[PDB]
């Protein structure tokens, strides 16, 4: 009558030999529950991956309790079987045929271990079971030198009637002594790939983040190691740890990695599956997950999607999931014991989004920041890659590599590796086509494949951005080095003196103004800031908030500043801001002034925003409302007036440069000093209109006359008045 | 079904050889979709078959390298364009498992009996090794959680929905095929390279395949229904410049209808096979059903010829210029930058040839010219 219904595993205690492989600690009542003999062969059921580790079974000493079960550590390393999980028991299967052949891989050495081999085989074979896919030992006592020794025997020679064992155990039938079937040593073989088994995350597979990582380890291994060293301070160790950043990063990856590598139990819940209609049942399933968490001193608690189990209670008191279920998890939490060892790992895509009732120092004082991959990452993330699955499968140089890298600079780790997929299948797609059928081998990994899968993939944003890389470049854009040498240190301030600020309290404005007339050059500096940057850039303008619904403004202002302040210390531009700057003149709506009042509190007002950098461009500066214009934000003014001599000379060179300058006629000196009233885009235009009058007479031509420019010049005006010119002095002048 | 009869070791009824016909219509039974009915997306239908043919026939040679088969496929485009006709066609020449779903069926008031549906088909789909997902309507099942607190079914789906593909197996053999309207009011979270990183896009057809759409179509009726040549159908084609297959089958239909009525009308009760299938009756359809755009305003003004027009020659030499440079100076303006303004400005008096120069250039040209009323 006790119904047992789901399982958890344990390692086995005292260490010493005893079973060590069917040790099944397990109490008498589910023995004869299940219908067979102790003396016999058990299963796990581990919720799918058929095979169901079929090992044999012993009875306990009436202490055990039912609930948990003991594998060893040798199992728990054979199948990936990880602390915490659910298993099922059911009957065994039929007995194995025989074993074959059995060979050792030596893991992780240069091998050469016939001076400290000793006849390891009884050492293998004197246990019970043993599955021989699987024996992962530790190198106990080999003759002198002691060292740490593993071996892979996870190759085998052998079939099974039965498809259902995913890794076929075979009896034992040898002789040993405190000769075998034609020798065991032979290779340093690696994991078998024919059969599929679950590769272990190490803790190396990640990489890019050294010092976060590493940050994480020593402040989650510091308490659960060092208990009673923090106890005597008399502080108490927190439980609370956070982890946040963009989608993509891997934070997932790196839960995953830190469970597979600590020998303590770990916990982790699987979503919405907890949340019930009953609004007792929760409560009860949390406060069992709690105690069991509690019972056993080294625990290790994972949180996933924090933001959507926990919302936050101002944003939307929906019910049901309302703020009751932060209040119990927060009591939960608080105090389970006085020292104790236990760590609370939270993922969160939008810590906004997250109530702030947990994002406080009282519970959660530690945080750990995931940030996009640099180029120096994501070139290491591709190194790795590339080792993962070994040069035997590919080409490919250091240089290369680099390469790559340079040119994905938007991407992410979860982007290389898909990147890494899409070249694999278009290269054997390819080879299908073209090769006819020849062996994967020859034909590898090679470069174009993977350039035209960064042309087709693109980047997962899916917006609209320059990206710089097919772009204008630096070199394609002559102007004044005067507001350059100024851009420059502005915007290497925040990036690389963040420390400085921090330090010194100083910290940085994030003001600047740019005003220029129009058809000057105005977007083409915020485009030129964007390109020295190097940084993902969002192309925002002022009509593009608005919207006819009341309050959508709102929302797409508050979407993109959360999008900005996700995507990593960057410049927020607008390109018109003169559409909702008035709000005096021209009787503007309430929708204006409540967007006005939202920048500004969002500029400078109670919170100040660090990483993010607000850069302003509008066509008129002088009906912009005075709250804005006000000292310590947008403070910095450049005039940027039209382009001066050398300048104008170098955008007609580059515009020329698609012609031929020596049967062009011009000197290229003359033509900048006949147009130097107009504006940059009507210079623009000039080039190309004078190219249209060239090519009217015979379409296609490769020759340009005086004619055609004195046409071009006397068919078009500048548009430009020296009133607006003395306006626009006038407001440098007032301020 | 009857009994079997047969006297003979290792005669018949009547003998049974005679033709080769095609499957009895007279029983109307169902008939298997084969890729011969799909045309005009022979890009695409084979870039389909590349990837269903990849993880599914050889999964061994892309699971060797361990960076895992993929396993979400995404299919959007516009509305009638034919791709759940393509989800069918592969369904029926696939002799692997599929897992077609109805949609809303499956979502109840109870949040656990829908978990324990997909418990239920994502473990059928899993243990047995050749299966297949088919997935449609994933806009609705799955809104975008940016869009609106729907509550209830909500993103719990979405992430239950990704912890099921994220890890079914190490190698195995299993893909999901999602068919959505808009790919924007998908929910970004399917909307991955860790998930979808695969997108089929199927565009509405151009004329091309617009005709080999006729073609099959017409080929598929046979000739003993209607005779139609080549020029005819192309001409056809090149009527309807926005219309999708959906579209032209329903043109086909309505003109059967026209012609039924009209010979009803008129012959009285003639012989079917007489009158057949007819160009007139397609026009006549193709005039009456309105075009494929609902309420568009780019409509399709009328045509005039060159002697029609009057008006001075500055403004021809204009029109002329502004035609010829861009149609074939492409080349020209890539070398010499000088590129395609791609502005013109008309002002003058109202009444005097304002919209001539626009009518007279939609006659002339001959490209697919479209005009809005301003007011409109
Ligand atoms: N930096 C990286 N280096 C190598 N592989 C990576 C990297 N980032 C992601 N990947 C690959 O992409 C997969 C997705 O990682 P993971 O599931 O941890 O994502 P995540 O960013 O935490 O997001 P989500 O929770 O939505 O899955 C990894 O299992 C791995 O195969
Ligand atoms: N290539 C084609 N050949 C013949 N008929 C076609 C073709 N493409 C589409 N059709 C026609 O279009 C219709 C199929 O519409 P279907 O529902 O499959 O479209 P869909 O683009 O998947 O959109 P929906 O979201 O409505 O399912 C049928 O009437 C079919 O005859
Ligand atoms: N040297 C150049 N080459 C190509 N395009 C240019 C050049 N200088 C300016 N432009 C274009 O002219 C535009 C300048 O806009 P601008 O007149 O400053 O806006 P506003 O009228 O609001 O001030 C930019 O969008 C840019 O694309
Ligand atoms: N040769 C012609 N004979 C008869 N009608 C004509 C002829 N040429 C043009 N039209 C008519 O004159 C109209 C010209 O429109 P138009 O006056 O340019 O528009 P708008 O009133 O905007 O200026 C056309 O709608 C056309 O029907």
């Amino acid at each position: 009558f006790k119904l047992p219904a789901e399982f958890i595993t344990r390692p086995h205690p005292s260490k010493d030999h005893g079973k060590e492989t069917c040790t099944a600690y397990i109490h008498p009542n589910v023995l004869s529950s299940l219908e067979i003999n102790p003396g016999s062969f058990c299963t796990v059921g581990k919720i799918g991956e058929n095979g169901i580790l079929v090992i044999a079974r012993a009875g306990d000493e009436e202490v055990h309790p039912v609930n948990v079960i003991t594998l060893s550590t040798t199992i728990r390393s054979v199948g990936n079987l990880i602390l915490g999980d659910r298993l099922e028991l059911k009957k065994a299967q039929v007995q194995p045929p025989y074993a074959t052949k059995v060979t050792v891989g030596s893991l992780q050495g240069y091998n050469i271990l016939e001076c400290m081999e000793e006849k390891v085989i009884q050492k293998l074979l004197d246990d019970s079971g043993v599955i021989m896919p699987g024996m992962i030992f530790q190198n106990l006592k080999t003759k002198a030198g002691d060292e740490s020794i593993d071996v892979v025997i996870t190759d085998a020679s052998d079939d099974s009637l039965p498809d259902v064992s995913q890794l076929d155990l075979n009896m034992d039938d040898m002789y040993g002594g405190l000769g075998s079937t034609h020798i065991t040593f032979s290779k340093e073989t690696q994991a078998n790939r024919k059969y599929n088994l679950p590769e272990p995350l190490s803790y190396a597979a990640v990489g890019g983040l050294d010092k976060e990582i590493e940050s994480l380890k020593s402040a989650i291994e510091i308490p659960l190691h060092q208990p009673t060293l923090f106890s005597s301070f008399g502080v108490s160790p927190p439980r609370g740890i956070l982890l946040h950043g963009p989608p993509g990063t891997g934070k997932t990856m790196l839960l995953r990695v830190v469970a597979n590598t600590s020998n303590a139990h770990v916990l982790t819940i699987n979503g919405p599956s907890i949340v019930s209609k009953y609004l007792g049942e929760t409560e009860a399933a949390l406060r069992d997950i709690f105690n069991e968490a509690r019972k056993y001193q080294p625990s290790i608690i994972f949180i996933d999607e924090i933001d959507s189990i926990a919302p936050n209670r101002a944003n939307d008191d929906s019910g049901e999931v309302e703020s009751r279920v932060v209040a119990t998890l927060l009591t939960l939490m608080d105090g389970m014991g006085a020292a104790g060892k236990v760590v609370v790992i939270a993922a969160t895509n939008r810590p906004n989004s997250v109530d702030p009732a947990l994002r406080r120092p009282g519970r959660f004082d530690q945080e750990v920041e995931i940030g996009i991959p640099d180029v120096d990452a994501r070139f290491d993330i591709l190194t790795k890659q590339f080792s993962r699955m070994s040069s035997d499968r590919h080409v490919l140089d250091s240089e290369a590599i680099k390469y790559i890298a340079s040119k994905t600079h938007g991407y992410v780790g979860a982007d290389l590796t898909a990147l890494c997929r899409e070249s694999v299948m278009k290269t054997i797609q390819r080879g299908l086509g073209t090769d006819a059928n020849i062996d994967k081998f020859s034909l590898k990994v090679t470069l174009k494949d993977v350039e035209s899968a960064m042309v087709d993939i693109r980047p997962s944003a899916m917006r609209e951005i320059f990206l710089e890389m097919p772009k204008v470049y630096w070199s394609d854009i002559g102007g004044q080095e005067e507001l350059k040498t100024k851009m420059k240190e502005m915007i290497q301030l925040p990036l690389e003196a963040s420390e400085t600020f921090a330090r010194l309290g100083i910290s940085a404005p994030k003001g600047v103004l740019l005003y220029g007339p129009p058809g000057c050059s105005k977007t083409l500096t915020a485009k030129a800031l964007a390109t020295e940057s190097g940084i993902n850039f969002l192309a925002v303008k002022g009509p593009e908030i608005f919207n006819k619904y009341v309050g959508e403004s709102e929302r797409a202002i508050r979407e993109i500043f959360r999008k900005a302040r996700s995507a990593a210390p960057s410049i927020i531009f607008f390109d018109e801001i003169d559409a909702l700057s008035p709000d005096r003149d021209g009787s503007s709506t309430s929708a204006a002034n409540h967007v006005l009042t939202s920048l500004l509190n969002e500029i400078d007002g109670v919170e100040e925003l660090k990483g993010v950098v607000i850069v302003a461009a509008t066509n008129r500066p002088d009906e912009i409302d005075a709250a804005l214009l006000r000292p310590g934000r947008l403070d910095r003014h450049i005039y940027v007036g039209p382009p001066d001599v050398n300048a104008r000379l170098e955008i007609l060179k580059k515009c020329t440069k698609k012609f031929n300058t020596e049967e062009s006629g011009v000197d290229l000196h003359e033509l900048a000093d006949r147009t130097e009233g107009y504006s940059g885009a009507e210079v623009v235009l000039l080039c190309q209109e004078a190219g249209l009058a060239a090519i009217m007479e015979d379409l296609d031509v490769a020759k340009v006359e005086l004619r055609h420019f004195e046409k071009a010049f006397k068919g078009i005006a500048r548009g430009i008045t020296p009133e607006m010119l003395s306006y626009y002095e006038e407001f440098a002048l007032r301020s």
